[PDB]
């Protein structure tokens, strides 16, 4: 089945050392090393993430979500994310607890299945093979 | 490469209580899943639990001297121990903090960790599968 | 006369989610309700929904320049957009903030709203009805 | 059938100057007017006012036995009474919190309320009519 | 040999509402229970409930002046009333704060008390038996 | 020319206890002291006392009507009662808050008051003379 | 039927200090005192003291399995130990927190406990006798 | 009997800026007024004003050495200066803190003083007569 | 060199609204003014405005790519957006944060900025001229 | 047309180290830089520095008497001195608070100013040129 | 005669990693420094380290019962232990609390201590010599 | 080597004031004890005292241009003065904060210091012997 990998603001600026296009490629290759198909999408717009997230709620598909800094400010994002009936994994490339004190709070974490933080790009792959239990 | 998995207070219990939250797999079963699964990655995994803060510091020092990676679920001490943060700050190999359960979905005092700011990173919410994934990460630093 | 009923993010999507919190009626059903009711009262409701702050602001700006009353349920944005608040502060005719659910009976953070300080009034927890009680008011003033 | 409208401290003083923020309507006019509209909706209003906490509680307890609805403007006690909060908690018919001024547009302390969380909804800053709209809510259920 | 058992606002409704937090047995039977038990220990119990803060302060003053010990469940007034604390602050005989429910296992606000700092002791969450245990302490003092 | 002198909860008990913290002069002695002073200043002083919040409010309402100055010691309601503050916000004539002890040298919670922001002035720590000095102030306007 | 009395750090030197804040009663005198009164009520007290969190933790584990009750005085860990809180969360029999002193009359840091929200109830500031009253609650259930 | 009237920073500009706020009376006019009150009261008052913190401490020292009461309006330093507070704590004779305007009807930072806690009492918001009333209080001690 | 002037939400409504808070100059005038100054110093000024967080982000990215300096006014996103902050973080050229009004004179919530920490400098409350002074700096480096 | 530039504590040490946060030019060189720069604008600048708060206040007073503008760099006093604030709150001509370094990128206590709400505007983080641009703002409106 | 010198969690790793921040002296070497310094002054120091809070508490009761001075560096526990503060409150002989690093130059949570308020005095940031100056303090008083 | 011993406000009154807290040695004696002790250690120690912040800033600048160690007790300035902090940040030789009394056992606001973060070290509450121990440490370098 399908896994939605949604990246938030500033994530298209990637390049860790890997770029975003390279990240789409490693996520997909792996997904396929499992019975999984991955759809990686990226936008700097709250309304666009909102859209993708609704689309995943109607589909009832897992979502992986690294929301950038909206992790820390968006409730809109949280509320439309609660409805998700499949797992939600929150991913942060860098360790947000080792930075400014405001990064140590997330409107998403409470409603996520789980959260992976600070393990780099591999945060994405790790999450995929949590999901591969359905 | 050796890997240290260290489990703090109350992890000896498990999954003898609170299946809804903490799972249902025994601590023994867990030693066995971690070990077999690490062998399968080409690592050797030493796993221990202890309810004793002093003992966890000892093992963490040992890791520091031997320069080995650490997978640490400090349990309750996660939210209270500065002593434990300090011993871990010494580690030069990766330290991953693990939570079986999703702390951000419980009492607010659990949303705070003295260790996170000093780990390489954190897994929370993913159940037992959370170790193992930490293994995979370490498997290629 | 003319009244702009603005609904923010995750609205739309009404009736397709926790019926325990938001009722079971659609966004298309609510609008029918709103604009039938507005006639009963000799006004013309204009009802819209966007998940885009930028969009919601455009609408506010428009109601400011035509000096039309606004009934606004800003959804999530309510607890976060100083921007959204800055737009409504310019309104020269009444502004009524409306929440479907009772925000005072949920997570503590839904209890502060950037918009209320600068609204004429606020209706919370009266369900979908809240919009129609907002209409009237209005009708009077 | 019966709907209990109840006002707290200083509301006897309505109309009679203080009207930059509370209006020119006296309390007996408001009584007349809530009953005028209540009748015109099929309901029978019982409007009462007291400066006494113990009297307010006593009225609330009686509604909780009669299983009648309560529209409550507790004035200043909104912001401080847990006693008033608790008495309202047992109400099985709707409770509607109502304020004449926009509490969010004044002193910071006025922005908290012990009542909201355990009420069905709140109406704030609509003036008098705040009351009439709560009656409208009730009539529709 | 004389002991005052003073019950604050809402306690009169004990019964009667939410059997799962406050208990099944009503206020009259609480009186009756307490008086039999105070007699057993060779004490005369004067149990009294009011919804009126001024009434409570008065009872308290009488107790100060007669140097009688006092057992107190202030109700909502525990978290809010400095007057009450000031009345209490002058008892020469012991003063025991009692609450049927575990306040700490509830809303944040219930967890602060004006009374505890100037009380001899505090008994909480032990149900209606808390009053009886309070009588034991006094019998032996 | 009438000055209202108004003492809230526990001032009934002045002199009866706490010799160092409040002094040995009783409420009656105070009432007399205050009347003498008034009629040496061209004034008429009515001194009342109540442990009831409702009564205090009533008296405030009556001063607001007659446009008369108030010297007010609210005791424990100073720190807690928003109802009081609002009643007081309506007086056309000067309001002077008075405290016998130095509230600033005691528990934290006593250092804040709801009254002073809306009072002409506050005299604190000056013991019984507070009232007589406040009288003098009013004699001068 | 068996009751677990568990005392934490510092409690091993009762009476060896401060007749003022705690009793003039030693630990063994208290153990004798507890065992005896326990027998009177038809129970089996097992009183046990440790300065060690790890050892406290394991006594709690045993009691959770044995499905026995627990009277817990954790000492300073009361205010510091999430691990202690978490071990107790699992007890099926009642948990009752006991404190010789009235903690609420001391440093503000002593006025918060991690234990209380998960306990059947709490007894504070009633000296050595707080344990004997705890036994009475359990004899009763 | 010598009283010391000390005025801190900005006070030399009275009358020349504001009010009211600070009244129309100038510092020179206040000097004459305190000289006439001092005569009427049968004592002495030495008024001095300085924008300098160290000047103020020196004067305060001399008063602590000469056992003289102090009346102090310390201007901005009231809110910020621990130096002045320590200096004041030493006074054996009474210390009355005076503020011309009502500090409680302004910015929240004005509502905290470092002086009130170690002062005999505080007069606030009676304008310039504040100084006069405090001189009268000292004419008892 | 080329300077980017970016202006976020509501800045297209330069009065239009609130003359005494933001000034009488419109956005179109500001552009022309900015361009005279640019030209008068030999720079190119690109001025652009949007009510969209995504847009501003995107303009920021292409300034980061072009290594061009940015004179930014996020107008409200300033207080709320950490995303916006993350984008400016990559600016290698200098970043000037500009506010037309003095935010320190306004509600407290305007007094924190997520941007200031990473800005080169900040100019606040000099009205439209803030932008001009910010070019003048970029001219001199 | 005089403009007063006022520098507070430690600004006499400009360029005597550190590199780094404040720049290489010393206070004597800046004094002259500014005077030259005011003359090219037709202003006449008086630059003064002092480490004495009284001095500063005396200086602000003369500007208040002369209706003259003021560029103030209070240094450390900015975060601490309510006395400076009130001084300044009386200037009828523009007040520009200037800081050489970017206070928002240093310790959190440096992000708050008592001056800012009463200045006309604030320039932060543009180094020595801060002063130069404040003159430029002043050569207008 | 006797001074109890007690070190808490983590002090066993002094100078054995990392810093800089805490000097480059081993705990063993510190034990020696303090003991020779204590002899020069005509005192006998007992120097103990433990990562175990029960062990720290235990040494403290003993110091309380013997009425001997404690010079204490509780390391991690300083910021978190109420258990430790209560045991220490019993000391009627002088209690001087020591820190090798400057706690006020570091993370906020390190700037509060449950121990300072019941200590005679505190030395912070004077490195290893913190300990010696406390010994000198004890020895300039003495009757 | 020359060591600068700087004492702030109120420390000239040392020894003639609550010896309970500051002990009974005067300030002149203190000068001698320090001078003497410094000689046997082989250092020249200049000791200075002022109540004036400017005077303290100046002494520190001199020490900073000299590159000489400072032993500093700012008294009350420690908790308030940022100006003082910044003057000390500039010192290249070690700086020792010294407090005669144990600040951690007095009022809470004394438990913070603007100086400790930037000082080599602090000695607190070991009385006057603290200044000597600061010399002893400086001789070691
Ligand atoms: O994945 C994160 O660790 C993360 C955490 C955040 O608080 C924000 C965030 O978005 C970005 C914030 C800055 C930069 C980049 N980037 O792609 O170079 C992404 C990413
Ligand atoms: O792994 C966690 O998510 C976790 C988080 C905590 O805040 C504490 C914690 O330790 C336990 C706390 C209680 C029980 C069990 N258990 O083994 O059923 C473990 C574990
Ligand atoms: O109208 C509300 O009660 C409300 C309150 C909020 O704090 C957020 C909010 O946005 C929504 C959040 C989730 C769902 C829906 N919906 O109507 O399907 C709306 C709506
Ligand atoms: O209904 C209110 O808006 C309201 C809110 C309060 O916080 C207090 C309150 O009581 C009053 C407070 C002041 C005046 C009047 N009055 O009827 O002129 C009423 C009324
Ligand atoms: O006894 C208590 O547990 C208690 C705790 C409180 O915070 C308030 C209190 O007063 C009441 C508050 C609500 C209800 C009832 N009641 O007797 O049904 C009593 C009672
Ligand atoms: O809340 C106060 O700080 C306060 C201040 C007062 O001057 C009076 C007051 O009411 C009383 C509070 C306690 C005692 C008495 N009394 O006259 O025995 C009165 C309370
Ligand atoms: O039992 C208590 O009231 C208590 C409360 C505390 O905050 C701490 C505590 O641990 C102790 C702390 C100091 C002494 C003793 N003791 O039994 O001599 C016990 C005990
Ligand atoms: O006496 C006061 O009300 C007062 C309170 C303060 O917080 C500061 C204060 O200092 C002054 C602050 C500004 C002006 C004047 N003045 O007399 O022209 C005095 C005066
Ligand atoms: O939130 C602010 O502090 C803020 C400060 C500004 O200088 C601008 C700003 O954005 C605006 C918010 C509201 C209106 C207008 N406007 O251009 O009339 C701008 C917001
Ligand atoms: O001008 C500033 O940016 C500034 C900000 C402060 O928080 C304090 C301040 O005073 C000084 C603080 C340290 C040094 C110097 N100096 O002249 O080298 C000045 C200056
Ligand atoms: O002595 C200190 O400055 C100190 C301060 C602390 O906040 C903790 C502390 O214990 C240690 C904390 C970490 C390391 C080491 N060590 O001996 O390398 C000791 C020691
Ligand atoms: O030396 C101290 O511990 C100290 C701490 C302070 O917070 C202030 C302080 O200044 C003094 C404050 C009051 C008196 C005296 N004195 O020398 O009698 C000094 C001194």
């Amino acid at each position: 089945l399908i896994v939605n990998v949604i990246n938030g603001p500033n994530l298209g600026r990637l390049g860790g050392g890997t770029t975003h296009d390279e990240l789409v490629a490693l996520i997909e290759r792996e997904a396929a090393e499992l019975g999984l198909k991955a759809v990686v999408r990226q936008s700097d717009s709250e309304a666009q993430l909102l859209d993708w997230i609704h689309q995943a709620a109607d589909a009832a598909e897992p979502v992986i979500l690294n929301a950038g800094g909206l992790t820390h400010t968006s409730v809109a994002l949280r509320d439309a994310c609660a409805e998700l009936s499949a797992p939600l994994i929150e991913v942060h490339i860098s360790n947000v607890h080792a930075r400014e004190e405001f990064r140590r709070h997330s409107y998403l974490s409470p409603i996520a299945t789980g959260v992976i933080v600070g393990l780099g790009i591999q945060g994405y792959l790790l999450a995929l093979r949590y999901l591969a239990e359905h």
